[PDB]
């Protein structure tokens, strides 16, 4: 999530400064969540720019690429091969 917060203040690094992350924990990325609020008000529907910050998709999967299986239940289904047909057509 550090890695995304800094890929976002690196996008809008020409509206403001973006502070130091350099010899620091992972922990303290909230210095990078905190600027990205201001960074924030320099630009319309900010909603889901915001959401996106304070409250970041993240899904943990305890499995290891998991791929396989998701690959076999595609495959197997009828509709599953019936949408990819339909999306390629």
């Amino acid at each position: 999530v550090a890695r995304k917060l800094s890929l976002l203040a690196i996008i809008w690094a020409n509206y403001n400064y973006p502070p130091k992350v350099k010899g620091m924990s992972p922990e303290d990325k909230c210095q990078a969540l905190t600027t990205h609020l201001l960074q924030t008000v320099e630009q319309i529907e900010k909603t889901n720019i915001r959401r996106m910050i304070i409250e970041p998709k993240l899904t943990a999967y305890p499995s290891n690429l998991l791929s396989r299986k998701l690959l076999n239940a595609i495959r197997d289904s009828e509709e599953g091969q019936f949408l990819i047909a339909s999306y390629y057509n």
